[PDB]
């Protein structure tokens, strides 16, 4: 099949992702340059969904300039029937790359952590809190991690509640701040370090949600060479968000600033 966007015509290689009424395709332009196109079918979309898609496109647009750790938006086309967004294609999403690697170079993990903090910090500066970060939200391209979305519109999945923060659960029934994203980033780094998510081994959602909120449930951190890392994990995974480390701090931390 093919897709046209503002004139230009693109050929579908395959479908790399899917969600409610939308699909992401890997595609090629005329000069055989590769891109990711998101297609949103708006035909039965409520005004809230409509507005959330409008808000994503606008934020994606504005944030272009502020970091190259945010996915590139080259062009889009929006009508009443559909959206098409032409964006950069990556090598692999971080959630897939994590299941395949299964022992991560410490240098690559540290570099990737910086990439994530910078992307997320960037959206925090424009008043966004993602609130649902997980490794699927990040994408490897060149040698760096880019943020794919902002938690604004429907989440897509590649063709998952380990990462939820305590404030969000105790929220019911706002306590959501930028710290909420630190928690989820905490969990992602934990996974890249210990090879699992802090509350992964717990068995059935409903119990795990109590654990996540329960102070007495001591979260455990095996000792490891890198103590900068160990400290980062501890600081991100504090349950009281007022005492949780912030992203500006994280960026000032030896784990990020100091190599070897
Ligand atoms: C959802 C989305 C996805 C990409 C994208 C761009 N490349 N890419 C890739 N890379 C290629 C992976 N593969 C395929 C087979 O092997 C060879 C290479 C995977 C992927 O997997 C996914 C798929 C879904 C969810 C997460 C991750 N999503 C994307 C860019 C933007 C958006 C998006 O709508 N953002 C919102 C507007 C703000």
């Amino acid at each position: 099949e093919c897709i046209s966007v503002k004139g230009r015509i693109y050929s579908i290689l395959k479908q790399i992702g899917s969600g409610g009424s939308s699909k992401v395709f890997q595609v090629l332009n005329e000069k055989k340059q590769i891109y990711a196109i998101k297609y949103v079918n708006l035909e039965e979309a409520d005004n809230q969904t409509l507005d959330s898609y409008r808000n994503e496109i606008a934020y994606l647009n504005k944030l272009q300039q502020h970091s190259d750790k945010i996915i590139r938006l080259y062009d889009y086309e929006i009508t009443d029937q559909y959206i098409y967004m032409v964006m950069e294609c990556g090598n692999i999403d971080l959630n897939s790359w994590l299941k395949k690697k299964k022992s991560i170079d410490p240098w690559e993990r540290k570099s990737y952590w910086k990439n994530m903090l910078e992307a997320v910090h960037t959206i925090h500066q424009h008043g966004i809190v993602h609130s649902d970060l997980k490794p699927a939200n990040f994408l490897i391209v060149d040698g760096m991690l880019k943020l794919i979305d902002f938690g604004i519109a429907n989440q897509m999945q590649p063709d998952t509640v380990n990462y939820m923060p305590p404030e969000a659960i105790k929220d019911m029934s706002s306590k959501i701040s930028p710290k909420s994203d630190v928690w989820s980033l905490g969990c992602i780094l934990y996974y890249m370090t210990y090879g699992k998510t802090p509350f992964q081994q717990i068995i059935n959602q409903i119990s795990k949600l109590h654990a996540i909120i329960d102070p007495n449930h001591e979260i455990e951190f095996p000792d490891i060479p890198e103590k900068d890392l160990q400290d980062v994990l501890k600081c991100c995974l504090k349950r009281d968000p007022k005492q949780r480390i912030s992203i500006p701090e994280l960026l000032a931390h030896p784990y990020v600033q100091i190599q070897t």
